[PDB]
DNA sequence: TGACCAGCTGGTC
DNA sequence: TGACCAGCTGGTC
């Protein structure tokens, strides 16, 4: 074993407390799919993830659905979307507003909200390309951070 | 904001410490790709991650490469592999041994090691199907936890 | 930019 | 079991 293991065990009970808090709010694993980050976004905005959901999508008090995305700006400048983008995937996205959280490693920096109308620009681009390519799935096209900051409404 | 934000605020400094420890050992984000669990496996085994690596791969003091996988036994009983399994991916996997970490939530239970010879049973099953099926990719075929326990060497 | 490449897993009958 | 059904992202130019 490595020497740092002693530090790990010392921090552990606190990490378990975090996992417990996450469980209390519908998140089963803080170590996958940005789980530990999703929790922070939910408590700041007041949104909720329901049991039986399909991924990182949430609802507010009035029942409105939202798609949540996170980026680490210390590494990249474009938000990931789907590793197999096509019209069926886009169809799931079209009607709901998106919530974009910006992170500096682990420190939350800002949160933006974009409406479907502010995103049609990209849906049209991807759809237009999918056809041209002979119906080839697009491997993870990106949405630029600058675009989000310029067209969206800052809520944090 | 939810009243529980206050508790998150209390736990935060400890969470940042854990991310700092992970960063020192080559892990950029503890909340994705099982990063926070991977750190634990590395500290127990003494393995290290290679800068500019491809996935959760590590090496020992002699330069031997390993493939590391993790599973949450409370939720599921089959280890994930690759979302688009094919002969190209199988070629990579064939040369190295695999380390399998078993977890009950975030509590580590055991770690087993399988050699290329021990996995060949599955490699042939997959490769045959790919050739038979008309060269179509297999969507995340699983390796049962029972198989790992019965053909593996317990390391922890 | 955008366009090309790549990684980590849970759930079901 | 096997064979399906799905999710979350980073990285280079």
């Amino acid at each position: 074993s490595h020497p740092d293991l002693n530090k790990l065990l010392e921090l552990w009970p606190h990490i378990q407390e975090y996992q417990d808090l996450a469980l209390k709010h519908g998140i089963n694993d803080i170590f996958q799919d940005n789980g530990g980050k999703l929790l922070q976004v939910l408590l700041i905005t007041g949104l909720t993830v329901l049991p039986g959901r399909a991924g990182n999508d949430a609802v507010d008090n009035a029942g409105q659905e939202y798609e949540l995305k996170s980026i680490n700006i210390d590494l990249t400048k474009g938000f990931s979307t789907h590793h197999h983008m096509n019209p069926v995937i886009i169809a799931k996205a079209r009607q709901v507003p998106w919530i974009f959280a910006i992170y500096r490693g682990i420190a939350i920096e800002a949160i933006y909200r974009l409406e479907p109308k502010d995103l049609e620009f990209y849906y049209d681009k991807w759809e237009r390309k999918w056809y041209s390519d002979g119906h080839k799935d697009i491997n993870n096209p990106k949405i630029p951070v600058k675009y989000v900051m310029e067209h969206g409404t800052k809520i944090y």
